């Protein structure tokens, strides 16, 4: 029951099941995994592919010979399993050199280094077949108001992304970029804090068509925002290139719980939206098995991630197909929301006495929207109290 | 000391000092104010101008006869005091007909009425000399996930704003639009919930140059966001058409405290940015004198808005003029942040061995950023523990 | 399926289904209900009883003759339906006289008036058979730091509750008090903001055994706190006299959604706790049908409140009875949490080399807690993906 | 200007200026500090004393031989500088053995070890002259609902603290305990999450007079609570045994900024309360110099903690001494709040017709509270826009 298959396109970062459990207040509770181990075990669970930071795969400061050895083992594991690498990213946050940022560090030499580190991993990503390159600017921001002129920092952020777009275009690489927003942590405030800010920023890049967003469930919820709404605006703008799935319990530190945990009803509405929009990208889990767990718990957590997606997919499909939900959607006038307000145009609207001079505002006010019946039908379907 | 003059461009909504004190749990504590008396009292306190919703000035339902008398009185009061009207807006949220929204109501006849109500007041705003027309879509949104398909709602929101742009251009009006974001309240989630979401949406309008943002301090802080950072991004994009100043204590109901209250250091950094950037628009206060106050308390709170801006302006100017602060900014490499990362171009960066192959990452990592010393100088200046 | 019966002890305030839809930004969307109407319609839906503020039932400023008439109609409705009145409360928040509080208003004459208004409604509550008297201090607090000396206000709050306890004891009334915490709204901060603060305060009253708490789901969640955890501490202290059930989407304005909405997994764990602890009080819904709804939506929302409790009760019972959940609870050592740490006493512990000198800290660290398997079993049961 | 002296009783944890900068996403940016060098550098800056976790002073695993050398060195450094040790505490959160808690671990052998580790350090704290022993149960809590039965966990927490009280009383030690609350991080939810929850729990201990709270500014603000109000309730209950001063920007990860940063007006009102109440305990800073800083930045940030306290103390004293402020407090009836509501007793209140039957509710409602004028005087004093 609810068995994932590679066709469900479930992917996992090496750093997810690989998280050793170090948090701001405690040491690691688990040994490091070999990336070859993670590839083989995820394949056995039904995953479609894996993702990585350069530093997950290639120890920082590896010689070129050592780099080749690390990639070759990972290679062979992918070939043996049929696992894909649909996305890759750069670690510009762990090493102390990035303590004030990568692309927006105040020091210019750090900013040049960050671009060279990124470009080097784009080459590797393309070699392994990645279609999407993710950027999470986790150190781009500030704790204090004077440390960062945000207009200058946005200039520097635009400069970095324009240069990366020039690089892939000149190389002829078939790869697109996705910006992963986060409002805060580890910096007091992070630049481009939400999906909305990242979408706005993309429109000022030199080749906007190369860039989209990689929203993460828990990050939008860390600002108290509605994640399905934000995904809808990304889809509306044609910019949902990738998605990070996990769980989060409201406004606090970034929990990265397994998908389904945290806000369960938001997860239901998210899956409803992704499936009915026909989103065809990877369903990527950016999550951390809690550090209370041993390795059996790590694999149980990863499996629960895909199981919960599949359960919610079934309930949302059953919800949309229910004849009673049907009628309720017509009763709440969802079909009328999808029709133009004024396809007759401005002059016709201005000359329409039914729209103002003769509009019965009190009769219109008295109409119930019947949203509560509709929502309890959705609740019933989520809980399996009807089919 | 710290006396406002109309050269300071402080403006106030009629609905601010006129708020009668009704909240979700209580009845009014103050009598309604005659719009003409508010104009005179604000002029006596040093204000530059006033703003209004249609329904603040003209009682809803007013005959075309009565409407004319109300405007004539108001225009006369303006002439007598001088007072400007730099901005106006539409009430699309109080009347029960708007309970599911104005521009994005599921019912099409409500959406057409909302547009007709807005266009009528655009004509009046232009007659009164308003340069900016604000839209706060307070009822656009949802309490439950199935009640609103957000892609269709954004289509309807775009349709509405495109029609408004066609109206003002066809009339030859020289007025611009400013979208006021808010994340929630009175709806469970409001569409376009932050500055970033509104900036992204503007780029998909037919004539984006006609539209900018009217951010409010307390609204971005209701999502835990850094209001000065969001202002900087609006300035960077060329879209800060107007601003709403008030105070808010973190993530809760929308408090609308007088400016200075709430988050005092964020207020300091906001004023630093506005004055440093040379923002020349109105300094508008969207605030509510607490309902504990009588009418003397109303005017004290309004005066406090302007006084707090003026104190912060002084401290931020002293901060930026301080030779010691200028040296601390250089020590933190803020001047290097204003440096192009790679004005030499992609190929030159790729060939620069000092940016990667020969970069001493450990020496760069050892550099302190000196941010804490800079921030304590900023604290000393704000508190007047130096000059 | 999932039909409520009076035996489920579901109760509703008159002000819940009676809410006319006025919010901080909009007028009422629904007409007032006659309390007789609400009693009869709730009985038909399967409710056990109703609750009321004095001002819900008796128009403020009613003469004693008018008061008698209003109670008699309500009376007869209760007799006709078999509906009980298990709890009553005082409105000390709506009238402008309470704008700085009731029990902790700065003005002493308001504080005396608030006590007299309260005592008068205790008499009526006892006459109608109420066992619990609730106090929600919604106006007790401040917007600014100097307006309220909190030590003096707590003295005044203790004084008020001590006098009420004296009154009921002298009268011989069989009634207990329950304090309903809320962190904020309509005041910027409210005194006794959480369950924990109210429990602490009760221990300083003259007769603590007379007082307990009435926690509300959405209020604890407005502080980002775990509601099941807070209920567990109230049960642990023997102080859970009453409970308010509803839904809330994280940290924002008080939504009062129907129970089940908001945080669905917290609702599951709350019902699990209440049922397995054998809580035998009323399951009271303090909720507001959204103002988008007509009266059909009002009754659908109220019905959904009880339906969702009954669904979650079934899933939590099935969860606890599942032999596989059994074994998983033993695997996570929940049974070991229930055993004393040191029933051998302090000296035996100090002399136990296995507890320190010879404790294998690394072997103990390596034990997985198996919490993720346990939690996915709970998820499966909630979603009906097993039985 | 604003120079600290040891008479100001500023203290610092070894782990504060010694924080190496490791966070969940990054490695250390600073080398470890020798405890002796921290003691000397803090003494040079004007500090009164230092505090420590067992594992800050003695490396975990140290032989009984090595342990003695470490304390001898530290004691000598204390003697040389003078420096006090007013408080000590146990690290029950870093080692992986504590991944499910110390006192409330599900595994009983871990709970016994946690107690033995604590008792060993209580002996050392007493040898060094500590008067307060702090417990922050950072790992007590849960990520998921089924992992912890909270009633059993509170039984185990009470058992632990009762054993500690029996130990110190049996030894004749003159040390008291202070529970440090935190709502979340590193656990999804932490038990006893706020000041109020901890105060309530203390009343159920065997010897409650031995236990109080050690509240931290940023921890109560992580739940959106008003830290000065929570301090007032602790003072009211006689339980403020110690305090942790730092800064926090609202509801997010625990920032531990230097005192003054974060919420500046809350800092002002806290200092006003502490000094007005005559709190004579340590002014302790639980802060982390941001990891952007080198060692010069570490000491600048530490100096900034003490400087900001001293500036606020000056402004709060000027505020309270101002005859104009004293008149504004009378105008807002703060002196009436200090009035018994009904010192004449229950019967007299019931017979007082002026308190109900003849109370003019409309006249009382018309009284303004003059809070905004009072609050602007407080703003002027904080900013030094008057003296
Ligand atoms: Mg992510
Ligand atoms: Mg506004
Ligand atoms: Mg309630
Ligand atoms: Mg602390
Ligand atoms: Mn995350
Ligand atoms: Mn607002
Ligand atoms: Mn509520
Ligand atoms: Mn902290």
């Amino acid at each position: 029951n609810y068995q994932p298959t590679p066709e469900d396109r479930f992917t996992f970062g090496l750093w997810t099941v690989g998280w050793q459990g170090r948090d701001p207040f405690g040491d690691a509770t688990r040994r490091a995994l070999d990336p070859v181990e993670s590839v083989r075990r995820l394949a056995e669970l039904g995953a479609h592919g894996v993702t990585f930071h350069d530093d997950d795969l290639i120890p920082f400061g590896s010689s070129d010979s050592e780099r080749e050895e690390h990639v070759k083992r990972f290679r062979q594991a992918l070939d043996d399993t049929g696992m894909k690498v649909p996305m890759a990213t750069t670690n510009l946050f762990t090493h102390p050199v990035f303590k004030d940022g990568g692309f927006t560090a105040n020091d210019r030499d750090v900013r040049r280094y960050a671009l060279r580190k990124t470009i080097r991993n784009i080459d590797l990503a393309v070699e392994l077949g990645a279609e999407t390159y993710v950027a999470w600017g986790g150190r781009e921001g500030a704790e204090s108001g004077g440390a960062k002129d945000v207009r200058d920092a946005l200039d520097r952020m635009k400069e970095a992304f324009d240069l990366l777009g020039e690089y892939v275009t000149s190389q002829g690489y078939d790869i697109r970029f996705a910006i992963e927003p986060k409002p805060n942590e580890p910096r007091g405030d992070i630049l481009l804090p939400t999906v909305g800010h990242a979408l706005a920023f993309i429109e000022r890049l030199e080749r906007p068509e190369l860039y989209g967003v990689n929203p993460e469930v828990g990050h939008e919820q860390m600002a108290g925002l509605n994640f399905p709404h934000g995904i809808a605006q990304a889809l509306w703008a044609g910019k949902l290139f990738h998605i990070d799935l996990n769980g989060q319990n409201g406004i606090k530190y970034d929990q990265d719980l397994r998908f389904g945990a945290g806000d369960l009803r938001a997860a239901f509405w998210l899956v409803d939206l992704l499936e009915s929009a026909g989103y065809s990208g990877p369903r990527h889990f950016d999550f951390k098995p809690p550090r209370t767990e041993d390795f059996d718990g790590v694999w149980a957590s990863a499996a629960g991630c895909m199981r919960n997606y599949l359960i919610l997919k079934e309930r949302a499909a059953a919800f949309r197909a229910d004849p009673e939900v049907q009628e309720a959607l017509r009763a709440s006038r969802l079909d009328e929301l999808a029709r133009p307000t004024a396809a007759d145009g401005l002059q016709a609207l201005l000359d329409d006495r039914s729209a103002f001079e003769e509009f019965d505002v009190d009769a219109a006010a008295a109409r119930g929207m019947a949203f509560e019946r509709l929502d309890q039908l959705a609740m019933d379907h989520l809980l399996g109290a009807r089919g």
